[PDB]
């Protein structure tokens, strides 16, 4: 049962060995302390563990060995959830895309102000004056030319700085999904149709018993093919000659070759082929002569799309971390910018619930993001978790809108009148 | 709430800040104004913000910060809708291709003064004399040898310039797309056909009990290839001689000689193939002997086919806008002619009814047209409304016609009498 | 001379028949796309074990 590092500091009331009355420290979660020693211990400063064992800070090369001390007993005896206290949806206001991601995009706060905090406590620089943990007194918030959000620079001020530098929260390139039953695309329009071709066809049935239906199987089937190959050759060929030369017609000057040739090569290549194959077949118990007709064509198409509510987010910031200046401790502190990763949406090893949740059972799976822990030194981490809340949960509020793409291939059937037919 | 640039002027009795009894300007609203400042403020001009903050004009880079200064607040307390205010579908009377076309291309009412009109809000250039806002006293509407509006050079006179310029409006390749029950084709007629194979068989059941199905299966199937490849070659040799030869035979001349190749290539190719493949299966449930005969054969197809009543229009206009001399904001003057769509018919992107919404909502992505919004600093953009529907709307008339295409391959299936066998 | 080689092919052939035994004009529509698929999975007992010293 593994011991998370927020309450984890020391006890300062307990004795610890000599009898507490709590819980016992144990090995197996002992020996899962190593990377986060720092932010509990001393250098010098000595922990103790039930098992007659102790501790020792980041001076020593120390094993688990025996020792006296104190330590924490009490929080494991009672552990604390840790979670995001509300998963629950927003409700925003329905509309258009152009508007619905504008709102969002808007929402201080539901977006901006939470978004700015997260960030905040995460690592990111402040700029010129401010107001709270988020968005200054002089920052702002502003549309980019790609509907991102940004500011005015000539004000300036990152880490108190004259430098241009300004932060921007980046709108996704929204994809989404949808479970219920709540969404639908309407009737089609064809914008332009060309008609690529036609088959026609019928059975004839001039008798009176034998009645059976008829099968018209098409195929149209169109590819392309793509490959590249390269060969080495290597000749090897040693030849004589003499000049002796025969009489007759020897030659003057004979010569004899002999070349050896050895060649390879590889190749890799593919192709892809599409089939349009239409099978139509009237089961027509009747005594006639039935037309049947089979179309190929081309068009472009386009439906009205009934809203829907969801939507996914997908979040990536800006590279202000490096200007950040606060304890690092993983990473050591570098000038050149790097993106961080607060994927929203469930991508496992990007998403940032996942880590959060990793962060507090510890893990040592390779990693590319600042951890989550270095928060409870700095700030405490508490009281943060409806802030996390506002950044983590979903969002949804219902866009109509269009369905549109490239020109397609489409198709029809169509039978005619089954014309009695008489012996 | 994205606030709409209409109303969006100031408001002159308003104090703002200190109490217009109206709903707060806020930031988000606030941020999304960058783009069409110039229209509500002058350069020097101040306006405020409910949270304590300020916005100037043109004349400085200010971000938002505080001061003190009126604004609308009022329009967003109730705000206007901005549609169309009727959908409708026109009914224009019945006919044939050629004249259905025409009756659309020379209605005064639904087409002509419309268009001519919505051309001059949008940008369109003049020419001559004058009456109303729309086609002038000298221009005229005659046809194109394409079938578009045309009229006389004589007279000249754009923007008031003795240039042959006019304006001139393309009627659509139509397309249509028909949802109803309401059309249909007749029935065919083969002007020409040759036959290209038959196939017979047949089944023979003489013994009474067992009594069985027969199954003919076709393939007819032709193919066209086609490819391209290129190919590099590289070849190294390093040769030696020596003249020293062997006096048997070495030769006088001895050379050896080893060369390396190298090559390497890359091709693209595809290739389509079209079957007809057609099954026939009789079950025959009968003591019997049953010919069946299947056939491909190659025709000319007609079909009349019945009046459909639907219509999409494709409209792009003429280029007439570089001449226009009104003002921009969006672009630059230039003398080069280019042509604005239209598109009435269902292509997002393109499609102007979606232009007119996007730009009220305000959205930054890419674009490729003159702006909606500069009309309302222009015209104010009132009671254009039932003008921008006359262009919008849906118009159908049913148009009777022919249904006609090359000549495509066809089929046929038919069976004989089950002549009764006996053992 | 001697050679080896292969290659794979992978097709997506959907087929769709909708029976209609009615009077009628029917569309159909068929799709093909590319996405990214994550699903929730519900908590599974065993496990078997692989060790070497």
């Amino acid at each position: 049962e593994p011991v998370y590092p927020d309450q984890l500091r020391l006890f300062s009331l307990g004795q610890g060995v000599c009898g507490d009355k709590y819980r016992p420290v144990n090995r197996e979660e002992a020996q899962s302390v190593k990377s986060n020693i720092v932010g509990m211990m001393g250098q010098w400063q000595i922990s103790g563990l039930a098992n007659g064992w102790v501790i020792m800070g980041p001076g020593y090369n120390g094993e688990i060995k025996p020792g006296t001390a104190s330590n924490t007993w009490c929080y494991p005896t009672n552990p604390v959830t840790g979670e995001i206290p509300t998963l629950s949806a927003l409700d925003i206001p329905d509309g258009d895309e152009v508007d619905v991601q504008w709102r969002l995009v808007h929402d201080s706060a539901n977006f901006i102000k939470p978004t700015s905090y997260l960030a905040h406590y995460l690592g990111y620089a402040w700029v010129g004056g401010n107001h709270s943990q988020y968005v200054g007194e002089d920052m702002d918030v502003t549309r980019d030319g790609d509907g991102w959000v940004i500011r005015g620079n000539n004000d300036g001020g990152c880490d108190g700085y004259r430098c241009g530098d300004k932060t921007a929260i980046k709108v996704s390139n929204f994809a989404y999904n949808l479970d219920p039953d709540s969404f639908k695309h309407g009737d089609v329009t064809q914008s332009d149709r060309q008609l690529v071709k036609t088959v026609v066809g019928w059975a004839v049935n001039d008798s009176d018993t034998p009645q059976s239906g008829y099968d018209v199987t098409l195929r149209y089937d169109t590819a392309t093919n793509w490959s590249k190959t390269n060969t080495y050759g290597l000749s090897e060929k040693v030849t004589t000659k003499n000049k002796f030369k025969w009489p007759l017609v020897g030659e003057t000057e004979l010569s004899i070759e002999i070349a050896a040739n050895q060649s390879w090569a590889s190749q890799n290549g593919g192709s892809t082929t599409t089939s349009l194959s239409q099978s139509v077949r009237p089961t027509v118990p009747a005594r006639s002569k039935i037309p049947v007709k089979i179309e190929l064509y081309k068009a472009d198409i386009s439906y009205p799309y009934e809203f829907k509510a969801d939507v996914s987010y997908d979040l990536t910031l800006s590279g202000f971390l490096r200007w950040g200046g606060n304890a690092w401790y993983t990473h050591p502190d570098n000038r050149p910018n790097w993106n961080h990763t607060f994927v929203i949406g469930p991508y496992k090893d990007k998403a940032s619930s996942i880590r959060y949740q990793w962060d507090k059972r510890y893990i040592p799976g390779e990693v590319k993001w600042w951890d989550w822990n270095w928060t409870i030194q700095q700030n405490g981490l508490s009281t943060m978790q409806n802030n996390l809340a506002r950044v983590l949960r979903p969002v949804r509020a219902g866009i109509t809108g269009d369905f549109s793409a490239e020109s397609q291939f489409a198709g029809n059937i169509e039978i005619g009148a089954p014309v009695p037919l008489a012996a």
